[PDB]
């Protein structure tokens, strides 16, 4: 059967684009406003257009054919792409190059990452923990400029991850020389991972333990040249070679390195925090201004890069579900868009709620250390008390980013990977870009802080925060609600559980209520004799649920707060729906904890159902306004599916005959392989004679 | 540097002998535990059998297969259906299935490819043709796959799990006897065509039926695509690549346009539905069409999720063995990852959700022998004997379809879990995790959606539910429907390491949900909404039923094969991980138990201690469980996965043979690396101009 909009009659190939300017007709505010909330205001937003459309536009840079492109081409267009993005490191303020970098890894997640290696990595390290003069002459030689140098960053061995502190490559100082012998043990030490060292880097910031005189000293940071400049041939005593395929990535020559007795200078080492004299004196003095912006840093860019993928996809899936039509219960009626299907709503549109979540945490643990930053710079008398509350901020601040990081990345893996399935067998077509984003995506689960050993130790970081409060040490601002004790009575009491700060309320419960018991027990089982490591090993499955619960709390209290402090009015409405919507959800998915805390009853449990219900409904209605608020060109949305038109079909068959045309029907192996086989001749099945 | 037996190891040395002193706890002979997972000795020397039958096969070695490209893949699978062809004369229906099952623990590209003709043309013509028209195409080539290459298509751009919307349309012509096949807009093009592509000589198309301008509904007819001699289309057939997808790269996924093709009469597939010359449409009521095809498919999809999970928990868990980080004893190694209270959470779970699987696997195939028996026994019926069986069949396809949705679901996790279990070097396309999951997450979609499944059967539960409630029958697989005790029962004190009072736990909280939402449902019609509009309502009940009634299935039917199957010497080791996996259950889903009132917070603890003592027990025995899956390394085809645990030697080998290391610079250093490395400067300069 057709469908008769406005007069005229369509078809499944022909109504799509009509149903999604359908959708964009109902939306009740101006989009502009719901993109100034996403990236913080006017400014922001044309920044961030502004370098899209620098992305998109460059034609070295284009991702419309990666999906085809076998490892052997996408390691050699990377190189082109680093060319090509190396014209605007002139001209770029740290905050644009971040930017850049980042909206890039939305459709070129190889690209972004085989320059991040120097660009970031490497050149971290000599301005992290060089000395001033250090890094003048590693620029000098051409290290900025990526000019006859390509830096890589060599920490992770094939037996050591996570483990830093237990590295094997040994740095042995020789007084004689004046020299680090560079030396691998046994293969088990040798670097692994290592991005840009399997055919790109010149140079190395290897981690190795340093040993003068017999003492190990533990891990530092010595730059090793492993090329030949001139040649790209290896240095004596370098062995490396391609890792080979991984599963996603491609682009990035993640290879592994073996040194034996690599001879380097003393003023190799980069020597800000440790120093080596040249009588193999070691002094690592206080250095009080180490504070980790980087490390928050990090994190809060791995926060929001979760944002920025998630946006694409849950974009694709949500436009493909305006327009597409399966199933109906009427006689005269069409097939009802899956849009419309309840159970879609619930699949899809607490995740959209989840992605604007992820960027209001990630915006809100930026401006946290920022006022933070500025606080500490303010009090020169040095009122102490206040100085150990700005520190313990601080502190607390470094801990919450490691379970948001963990969080958010497997959040966007999820993301990536429930939006495939909700677009069915269209999900699996390479040309939507689900299975080349997932296998891109899920790396950021490893590395920067395996997800389970972040949560693990912030899990054992909050039950210590917990006890240190009880011993009368003062709470960070990311876990205060810890000294909360309204929360031990608190239940919903007939509240409405559409007003936020109840919401609120009930998380910060049951965040506390976890972390409590954990630290109870954990005072039993040392008092009982357990040393504090045997102690965190038997409540592993506690510390764990506690970083989860924290993290999840902190990601409501982040929307919510976020709202209510830079949400214009036209807008505010759409997004406490959004919020409440994700907090709901939330707390449906995880019915145990409030009913085991007794913050709610059965009761409460079905009136949660029914307010997500609800909620999916006043989502679902202006869902081209949430989508369309993230300003995505086709370009970055890279998949035909979800065009900004709708035409879901057209493009889709579009994008298959452009990328295989189809006009030899007979495979390039035909006569090789499959016509020899189908006109193969029949057995010969005569016996053997034998006589008898 | 660790010394054992008074020798010395070191990072690189350890893990084949860390592994070894794993194997020496185990106190099960591994044989046996191998027996129970497949049924007795016989059943598991044909596997044997038939695992050193592909391995041994060059053409099938699947080694080199991660570093290949796309068109590698394409090729690699024709060649791989040659040398499988070798088997078709010989093999049973029981050794064939089993023999692609297995091929597909490491090659999910080539049994599809093979597949589309194998199970899905040849069961089209088979179970919807006439012997006639049967034999006729067998006449053709069509068997043996000579001069002749077969496809199934009924996936349209438009349509895929509403099968009975499908566009493509057939209208019988009298005149000359002909239906036109016909594709009305674009819209209707067939999509998802394995085999179309570049393989496929014929389909079996699934078109609407229309005589006299009446529509008799989706039908199925063959379609030559192909001259057979040229491999050219054939007049008024467009097909094309679909061309690169997230997996299974091998199998070439055609598009198919139809424009007023003519075909015989006779090619339309006629068992069930006929045609006359004169466009007399009969259709006869028929035995109800043998869905043991749909169940038994189902229950294929079950297994394979235990043939591919058992890879994959067994790399991950080896690698755990030998795999120390982190230490908290200032004189002593890191602590091997096995020894982690929260990686044993992690991986040893999903062990427990392995063998399980498999236990539902087995379950449903002889569930549905001996009801398909038992209504052949029926050949004279009683009208109370004959009406359970058809009610225990009924609760089949529901139990099947859960069963499916979840089961497929948990592969994938369970890929991707070890795949994290195994940090940095699960990224290695090596060690398999990316491409395994990249082709097996398909599983998820076709054959039906598990979304679609799981809301069709919290559908069917629910109506279950009411026929109970109003004086109907119930099948046997929802019996606990009927259990009077269960509305008020509670923990009450009783041992949470009883398997019994974890059934009455998780039959409590199943029954629980579909009571509920059935009365919702009631009052949602009494209140004046139809039926479909109500389910629609109950949308999430209706998933939450299947999800739970699946779960608890899951843990019934592992404790049921327990005690039909398992000999002494592992019954013991076997309750452990059924324990675990249980228990490990009731964590994950706490509120559901709190909400029924069947456990208490305090309760919740108890559990919570009992899945880190299951953890321990199981632990214990590691390699006796991973090894009782009988891989080989060939199958396990990963370096960290090999059976003698010398994990960083294989994998380090592995990457050097694939990617030697002898030259320094890259292919493109030339072309693109060295000219941007030795670029020249800027032009600084600023043009003149006097002002
Ligand atoms: C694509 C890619 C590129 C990379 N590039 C670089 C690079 O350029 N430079 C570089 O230095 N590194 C690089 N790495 C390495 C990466 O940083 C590490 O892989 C990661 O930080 C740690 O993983 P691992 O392999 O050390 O695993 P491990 O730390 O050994 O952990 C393995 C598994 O054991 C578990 N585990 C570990 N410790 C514990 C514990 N105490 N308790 C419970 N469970 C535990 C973990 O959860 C994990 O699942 C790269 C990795 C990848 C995948
Ligand atoms: C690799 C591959 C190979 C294939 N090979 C073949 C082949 O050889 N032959 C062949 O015939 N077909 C083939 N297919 C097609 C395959 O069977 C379909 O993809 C699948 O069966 C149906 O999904 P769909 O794309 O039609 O999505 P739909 O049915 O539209 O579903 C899309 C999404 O909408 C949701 N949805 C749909 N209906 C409802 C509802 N009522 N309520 C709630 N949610 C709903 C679904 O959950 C799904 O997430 C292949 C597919 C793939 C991926």
């Amino acid at each position: 059967a057709n469908v008769e909009i406005d007069g005229k009659q369509y078809n499944t190939f022909t109504e799509p684009p009509k149903a999604l300017a359908g959708e964009r007709a109902k939306v009740k505010f101006p989009i502009k406003d719901m993109t100034e909330f996403l990236h913080g205001g006017e400014e922001n937003v044309t920044m961030i257009e502004r370098l899209m459309t620098e992305l998109e536009r460059d034609p070295v840079l284009n991702v419309s054919g990666d999906y085809d492109m076998p490892k052997e081409q996408l390691r050699e267009t990377a190189v082109a792409r680093i060319a090509a993005l190396s014209g605007h490191w002139k001209k770029d303020t740290e905050k644009e190059a971040l930017l850049r970098s980042q909206l890039h890894g939305i459709v070129d997640m190889g690209t972004r990452i085989r320059l991040g290696v120097h660009t970031g990595l490497f050149m971290g390290a000599i301005r992290g923990s060089g000395t001033k003069e250090q890094y003048d002459y590693w620029v000098r030689k051409g290290a900025a400029d990526v000019k006859g140098f390509y830096g890589c960053f060599a920490m992770t061995e094939l037996g050591h991850g996570s483990n830093v502190a237990g590295l094997e490559t040994t740095a042995t100082y020789i007084q004689d020389t004046d020299e680090f012998i560079i030396n691998t043990p046994n293969t088990g030490a040798t670097k692994w991972w290592i991005g840009g060292a399997a055919h790109s880097a010149t140079h190395t910031a290897c981690f190795a333990r340093l040993l003068v005189d017999g003492k190990d000293y533990g891990v530092k940071i010595f730059v090793v040249q492993l090329r030949d400049v001139s040649s790209h041939s290896l240095m004596p005593g370098i062995a490396l070679g391609d890792i080979g395929k991984k599963m996603g990535r491609d682009a990035i020559d993640n290879g592994w390195i073996q040194f034996t007795n690599v001879r380097i200078p003393r003023q190799n080492m980069l020597m800000k925090y440790a120093k080596v004299s040249s009588t193999g004196k070691v002094s690592q003095p206080p250095l009080a201004q180490l504070t980790y912006g980087a490390l928050i840093g990090g994190r809060v860019t791995m926060i929001a890069d979760s944002f920025f993928v998630s946006q694409r996809f849950i974009t694709i899936a949500l436009r493909y579900a305006c327009v597409r039509r399966q199933f109906g219960t009427t006689p005269g009626q069409p097939e009802t868009k899956i849009i419309d299907y309840p159970y879609h709503q619930r699949r899809l549109l607490p995740l959209l709620a989840f992605t604007y979540a992820m960027k209001m945490a990630a915006d809100q643990s930026q401006i946290q250390y920022d006022q933070t930053t500025d606080l500490l710079q303010t009090i020169d008398p040095k009122d102490k008390g206040a100085l150990g509350k700005a520190i313990v901020d601080l502190k607390e601040l470094f801990a919450s980013s490691a379970g948001l990081k963990a969080f958010t990345t497997w959040t966007c893996a999820n993301i990536i990977d429930q939006c495939r399935q909700a677009c069915g067998g269209h999900g699996y077509s390479g040309y939507n870009g689900f299975g080349q984003a997932y296998a891109d995506w899920v790396v950021q689960c490893t590395w920067e802080g395996d997800n389970n050993v972040l949560c693990l130790s912030m899990g054992r970081g909050l039950i210590q925060s917990c006890l240190g409060h009880r011993k009368g040490k003062p709470l960070g601002s990311s876990v205060g609600y810890l000294a909360n004790k309204g929360l031990e009575q608190a239940t919903l009491s007939g509240r409405d559980l559409k007003d936020p700060k109840v919401l609120i309320e009930a998380w910060e419960k049951v965040a506390n209520g976890a972390i409590q018991r954990a630290t109870d027990k954990f005072v039993e089982l040392t008092k009982g004799g357990l040393s504090p490591d045997q102690a965190f090993e038997e409540l592993s499955q506690q510390r764990f649920q506690c970083a989860k619960i924290h993290t999840r709390k902190h990601l409501v209290t982040a929307f919510y707060e976020r709202i209510n402090a830079s949400a214009k009015a036209d807008v505010k409405p759409y997004l406490i729906n959004l919020a409440n919507l994700f907090t709901l959800w939330s707390i449906e998915e995880d019915s145990g904890l409030f009913l085991r805390e007794g913050f709610l009853q059965p009761k409460d449990i079905d009136q949660v159902t029914e307010l997500v219900n609800h909620y999916c409904k006043e989502v679902r209605d202006q869902v081209a306004g949430y989508t369309d608020a993230f300003g995505l060109s086709d370009w970055f949305i890279n998949a035909p599916i979800g065009n900004y038109d709708g035409d879901v079909y057209k493009h889709y068959f579009a994008k298959v005959n452009q990328q295989n045309p189809a006009q030899n029907p007979r495979p390039p192996y035909y006569e090789s392989t499959l016509r020899p086989f189908l006109f193969r001749e029949d057995e010969d099945d005569d016996i053997c004679e034998l006589d008898e």
